[PDB]
């Protein structure tokens, strides 16, 4: 699934993505874009073996289990196939857990790079929340 800007937005709201861990919703909404243009099936493969799932482009190394990837620790204890959903539920369950791990959204690189610093909160304007 493709999603909309404000359709994402929304359905991250629902699944208490706002402020999460202090991360204000634009943040995961700008996110989304720069890592996977809202596409829930995208994915995109790594020098170490590892691949990006989904909408949040979440790695086989460190968070799913996609039994290719050497070294996996599949802390979000989920299978990668699972976060090519176009139910975005498994997806953000384990971006919660990545955002507590202690470095927050500094695991998206998307996000550091082309979100951080910028008024976030234009992602969300102009949504009914």
């Amino acid at each position: 699934k493709v999603f909309g800007r404000c359709e994402l937005a929304a359905a991250m709201k629902r699944h208490g993505l706002d402020n999460y861990r202090g991360y204000s919703l634009g943040n995961w909404v700008c996110a989304a874009k720069f890592e996977s243009n809202f596409n829930t099936q995208a994915t995109n493969r790594n020098t170490d073996g590892s691949t990006d799932y989904g909408i949040l482009q979440i790695n086989s190394r460190w968070w799913c289990n996609d039994g290719r990837t050497p070294g996996s620790r599949n802390l979000c204890n989920i299978p990668c196939s699972a976060l090519l959903s176009s139910d975005i539920t498994a997806s953000v369950n384990c971006a919660k857990k990545i955002v507590s791990d202690g470095n927050g959204m500094n695991a998206w690189v998307a996000w550091r790079n082309r979100c951080k610093g910028t008024d976030v909160q234009a992602w969300i304007r102009g949504c009914r929340l």
